[PDB]
């Protein structure tokens, strides 16, 4: 993962993207395609960009370089927010508490069992299989963390 | 993985949790130390519960099932909302235009020169090490979609 500090200096320069993604947008863009040609193969509807001129001419590149940049910047939030809230608990479970994987489980069993002494009408099997995988996820990406760490789980 | 009607499940689910959280707080303790005895050794201030009757009685218990409910729910949530804008751009990459984890690579080069280029007070080698790191994480988690997937990427 990233510091705290690190996340804030990618987000500080991606508002410098924001302020103009247009622009960003098309000279990424125009970078790969210039240093990589078999990565514009891929686009059929920049068949009719050969040129760099005529890559800086497109309206439909500078458009997807917006496309591209916008995406990109909504995941890499997403992705730092929910970096966020993994860390304090994998912090103190790995290293103070140290729980197991194997404990991690068992409480992931409870909470599907809670759920559907308490809600059988509202969470069926489907709902549980969701649930049920979601909390897999939840251990899977604790475990990566735990690793990080130093903590075998 | 889930897909977006599972996510959707675990969130629905999740605000039930959330207008009950003590009930269901204690309730998941409760299940998990009843049926895991071994867990409770983990807890300074529980390890001397031995019914099901003095769990319920429990204020700490009861204020602590609370705790682990919103911490869980938090993650839960932000990646709901990761995988939300991940998992379409990972198929679409995949199934559709068919992209290498190679060519993400390149395009990674050219946003980190683009960058640099522009913005140098604010992509100095500290910064420029965070996002380096933070596209490395992108092309990993859309990688592991591409595994999931089945696409050789
Ligand atoms: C940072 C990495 C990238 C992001 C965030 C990104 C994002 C997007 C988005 C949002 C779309 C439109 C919706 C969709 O089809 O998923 C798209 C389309 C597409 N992408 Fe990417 N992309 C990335 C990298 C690449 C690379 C490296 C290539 C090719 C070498 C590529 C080729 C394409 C193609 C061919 C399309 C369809 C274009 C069309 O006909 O409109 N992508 N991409
Ligand atoms: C869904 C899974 C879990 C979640 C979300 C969770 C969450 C939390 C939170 C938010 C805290 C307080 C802040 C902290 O120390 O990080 C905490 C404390 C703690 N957790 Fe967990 N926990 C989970 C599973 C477990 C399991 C299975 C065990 C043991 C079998 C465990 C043992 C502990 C211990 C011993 C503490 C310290 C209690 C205290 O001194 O008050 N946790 N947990």
């Amino acid at each position: 993962g990233l510091s705290d500090g690190e996340w804030q200096q990618v987000l500080n320069v991606w508002g410098k993207v924001e302020a103009d993604i247009a622009g960003h947008g098309q000279e990424v863009l125009i970078r790969l395609f210039t240093g990589h040609p078999e990565t514009l193969e891929k686009f059929d509807k920049f068949k009719h960009l050969k040129t760099e001129a005529e890559m800086k001419a497109s309206e439909d590149l500078k458009k997807h370089g917006t496309v591209v940049l916008t995406a990109l910047g909504g995941i890499l939030k997403k992705k730092a927010h929910h970096e966020a809230e993994l860390k304090p608990l994998a912090q103190s479970h790995a290293t103070k508490h140290k729980i197991p994987i194997k404990y991690l489980e068992f409480i992931s069993d409870a909470i599907i069992h809670v759920l559907h002494s308490k809600h059988p009408g509202d969470f069926g099997a489907d709902a549980q299989g969701a649930m049920t995988k979601a909390l897999e996820l939840f251990r899977n990406d604790i475990a990566a963390k735990y690793k990080e760490l130093g903590f075998q789980g």
